[PDB]
Protein backbone atom coordinates (compact mmCIF):
# COMPACT_ATOMS: atom_id res chain seq x y z
CA UNK A 1 0.00 0.00 0.00
CA UNK A 2 2.61 2.46 -1.20
CA UNK A 3 1.65 6.11 -1.95
CA UNK A 4 3.44 5.15 -5.44
CA UNK A 5 2.23 2.05 -7.21
CA UNK A 6 4.18 -0.71 -7.61
CA UNK A 7 5.30 -0.78 -11.31
CA UNK A 8 6.06 2.79 -11.24
CA UNK A 9 8.28 2.15 -7.99
CA UNK A 10 10.04 -1.09 -9.95
CA UNK A 11 11.06 1.22 -12.63
CA UNK A 12 12.79 4.34 -10.73
CA UNK A 13 16.36 3.93 -10.88
CA UNK A 14 19.15 6.66 -9.46
CA UNK A 15 22.61 7.73 -10.18
CA UNK A 16 25.27 6.84 -7.94
CA UNK A 17 27.04 10.21 -7.33
CA UNK A 18 29.28 11.21 -4.53
CA UNK A 19 27.90 12.80 -0.98
CA UNK A 20 29.97 15.85 -0.78
CA UNK A 21 29.11 16.38 2.86
CA UNK A 22 25.71 16.22 2.03
CA UNK A 23 25.15 17.68 -1.02
CA UNK A 24 24.34 15.27 -4.06
CA UNK A 25 24.66 17.18 -7.26
CA UNK A 26 23.01 15.18 -10.41
CA UNK A 27 22.96 18.43 -13.25
CA UNK A 28 24.66 21.53 -12.86
CA UNK A 29 22.85 24.76 -12.71
CA UNK A 30 22.03 26.48 -16.30
CA UNK A 31 21.70 29.84 -17.70
CA UNK A 32 18.28 30.36 -18.29
CA UNK A 33 16.87 27.20 -16.28
CA UNK A 34 13.97 27.93 -13.44
CA UNK A 35 14.23 26.04 -10.01
CA UNK A 36 12.37 26.03 -6.98
CA UNK A 37 14.43 24.25 -3.48
CA UNK A 38 11.78 22.76 -0.82
CA UNK A 39 13.14 22.37 3.03
CA UNK A 40 11.66 19.78 5.64
CA UNK A 41 14.43 20.50 8.36
CA UNK A 42 14.44 18.02 10.84
CA UNK A 43 13.48 19.06 14.57
CA UNK A 44 13.88 18.32 17.83
CA UNK A 45 15.45 14.76 18.75
CA UNK A 46 15.47 11.95 16.99
CA UNK A 47 16.28 10.24 13.67
CA UNK A 48 15.47 12.08 11.02
CA UNK A 49 17.58 14.01 8.34
CA UNK A 50 16.99 18.09 7.04
CA UNK A 51 16.40 17.52 3.32
CA UNK A 52 16.46 20.16 0.99
CA UNK A 53 15.31 19.17 -2.45
CA UNK A 54 15.89 21.28 -5.54
CA UNK A 55 13.86 20.96 -8.86
CA UNK A 56 13.97 21.86 -12.43
CA UNK A 57 10.84 23.53 -13.16
CA UNK A 58 11.57 25.29 -16.46
CA UNK A 59 9.36 22.81 -18.37
CA UNK A 60 8.09 19.22 -18.19
CA UNK A 61 9.30 17.16 -16.93
CA UNK A 62 10.65 18.49 -14.12
CA UNK A 63 13.90 17.01 -12.85
CA UNK A 64 15.58 16.79 -9.36
CA UNK A 65 19.10 18.43 -9.88
CA UNK A 66 20.14 18.38 -6.50
CA UNK A 67 19.79 17.04 -3.16
CA UNK A 68 21.16 18.24 0.08
CA UNK A 69 20.21 15.61 3.09
CA UNK A 70 21.55 15.74 6.56
CA UNK A 71 21.67 15.05 9.86
CA UNK A 72 25.08 16.31 10.63
CA UNK A 73 24.64 20.44 9.84
CA UNK A 74 25.68 22.44 12.97
CA UNK A 75 22.63 24.38 13.46
CA UNK A 76 24.32 27.09 13.62
CA UNK A 77 25.34 26.58 9.91
CA UNK A 78 22.17 25.33 8.40
CA UNK A 79 20.91 28.70 6.62
CA UNK A 80 24.45 29.36 5.48
CA UNK A 81 24.34 26.07 3.49
CA UNK A 82 20.87 26.57 2.22
CA UNK A 83 21.06 29.93 1.41
CA UNK A 84 24.64 28.69 -1.17
CA UNK A 85 22.69 26.07 -2.92
CA UNK A 86 19.67 28.87 -3.89
CA UNK A 87 22.39 30.94 -5.17
CA UNK A 88 24.16 28.57 -6.85
CA UNK A 89 20.87 27.61 -8.60
CA UNK A 90 19.80 30.82 -10.48
CA UNK A 91 18.94 32.38 -7.10
CA UNK A 92 16.47 29.23 -6.93
CA UNK A 93 13.54 30.07 -4.76
CA UNK A 94 13.01 27.80 -1.17
CA UNK A 95 9.68 27.13 0.07
CA UNK A 96 10.30 25.76 3.27
CA UNK A 97 7.99 24.00 6.10
CA UNK A 98 7.25 25.70 8.88
CA UNK A 99 7.93 23.31 11.71
CA UNK A 100 9.80 25.02 14.70
CA UNK A 101 13.20 24.70 12.84
CA UNK A 102 12.00 25.94 9.37
CA UNK A 103 10.87 29.26 11.18
CA UNK A 104 13.87 29.82 12.19
CA UNK A 105 15.85 28.82 8.90
CA UNK A 106 13.30 31.08 7.27
CA UNK A 107 14.26 34.32 9.39
CA UNK A 108 17.41 33.86 9.06
CA UNK A 109 17.34 33.61 5.51
CA UNK A 110 15.21 36.96 5.63
CA UNK A 111 17.14 39.13 8.25
CA UNK A 112 20.67 37.79 8.59
CA UNK A 113 21.46 36.47 5.03
CA UNK A 114 18.95 39.01 3.25
CA UNK A 115 17.80 36.48 1.03
CA UNK A 116 14.46 37.55 -1.59
CA UNK A 117 13.42 34.66 -2.68
CA UNK A 118 11.47 32.92 0.03
CA UNK A 119 8.07 31.50 -1.08
CA UNK A 120 5.80 32.70 1.68
CA UNK A 121 2.20 31.49 2.50
CA UNK A 122 1.52 34.92 4.53
CA UNK A 123 3.13 38.14 5.45
CA UNK A 124 3.21 36.09 8.87
CA UNK A 125 4.33 32.46 7.37
CA UNK A 126 7.75 32.61 5.28
CA UNK A 127 7.18 29.19 4.40
CA UNK A 128 4.63 26.25 4.36
CA UNK A 129 2.60 26.78 7.39
CA UNK A 130 2.14 23.63 9.00
CA UNK A 131 -1.28 21.59 7.67
CA UNK A 132 -2.69 18.03 7.63
CA UNK A 133 -4.23 19.11 4.09
CA UNK A 134 -1.09 19.85 2.98
CA UNK A 135 0.36 16.76 3.21
CA UNK A 136 -2.40 14.69 2.14
CA UNK A 137 -3.05 16.95 -1.37
CA UNK A 138 1.06 17.13 -1.84
CA UNK A 139 1.40 13.81 -1.67
CA UNK A 140 -1.58 12.96 -4.47
CA UNK A 141 0.43 15.84 -6.32
CA UNK A 142 3.56 14.10 -5.94
CA UNK A 143 1.88 11.16 -6.40
CA UNK A 144 0.79 12.12 -10.24
CA UNK A 145 3.78 13.55 -10.89
CA UNK A 146 5.62 10.72 -10.11
CA UNK A 147 3.42 8.21 -12.08
CA UNK A 148 3.29 10.33 -15.17
CA UNK A 149 7.03 10.92 -15.45
CA UNK A 150 6.64 14.40 -15.39
CA UNK A 151 8.89 14.49 -12.59
CA UNK A 152 12.34 12.90 -12.84
CA UNK A 153 13.95 11.58 -9.62
CA UNK A 154 17.49 10.88 -9.82
CA UNK A 155 18.79 10.44 -5.93
CA UNK A 156 19.45 7.11 -4.58
CA UNK A 157 17.99 7.74 -1.02
CA UNK A 158 14.82 9.86 -2.42
CA UNK A 159 14.29 6.52 -3.86
CA UNK A 160 14.72 4.47 -0.89
CA UNK A 161 12.66 6.28 0.53
CA UNK A 162 9.70 6.13 -2.01
CA UNK A 163 9.87 2.52 -1.96
CA UNK A 164 8.77 2.18 1.64
CA UNK A 165 6.52 4.84 1.59
CA UNK A 166 2.83 3.98 2.89
CA UNK A 167 -0.02 6.01 1.22
CA UNK A 168 -1.46 6.63 4.84
CA UNK A 169 -0.54 7.94 7.77
CA UNK A 170 11.96 4.18 8.17
CA UNK A 171 12.86 7.90 7.21
CA UNK A 172 10.82 9.77 5.18
CA UNK A 173 12.49 13.32 5.44
CA UNK A 174 13.15 12.53 1.44
CA UNK A 175 9.97 11.80 0.45
CA UNK A 176 8.45 14.70 2.48
CA UNK A 177 10.77 17.24 0.82
CA UNK A 178 9.05 16.23 -2.46
CA UNK A 179 5.20 16.33 -0.80
CA UNK A 180 6.13 20.28 -0.04
CA UNK A 181 7.38 20.59 -3.73
CA UNK A 182 3.77 18.27 -4.92
CA UNK A 183 1.98 20.85 -2.61
CA UNK A 184 3.32 23.81 -4.36
CA UNK A 185 3.03 22.70 -7.84
CA UNK A 186 -1.11 23.00 -6.60
CA UNK A 187 -1.06 26.52 -5.72
CA UNK A 188 -2.07 29.85 -8.26
CA UNK A 189 1.50 30.93 -7.17
CA UNK A 190 3.53 28.07 -8.27
CA UNK A 191 3.40 30.14 -11.55
CA UNK A 192 5.67 32.91 -10.77
CA UNK A 193 8.44 30.04 -10.37
CA UNK A 194 7.64 27.84 -13.24
CA UNK A 195 8.62 28.45 -16.83
CA UNK A 196 10.99 30.56 -18.55
CA UNK A 197 11.08 34.07 -18.10
CA UNK A 198 9.31 35.81 -20.76
MG1 LIG B 1 13.08 16.39 8.37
Amino acid sequence: GTLIRATTLSRLSFIDVVNDNGFYQFEKPKEGRKYVATLDCSEGRGQDYHALQIIDITEFPYKQVAVYHSNTTSHFILPDIVFKYLMMYNECPVYIELNSTGVSIAKSLAMDLEYDNIICDSFIDLGMKQSKRSKAMGCSALKDLIEKDKLIINHKGTIQELRTFSEKGFHDDLVMSLVIFGWLTTQEKFAEYAGKDE
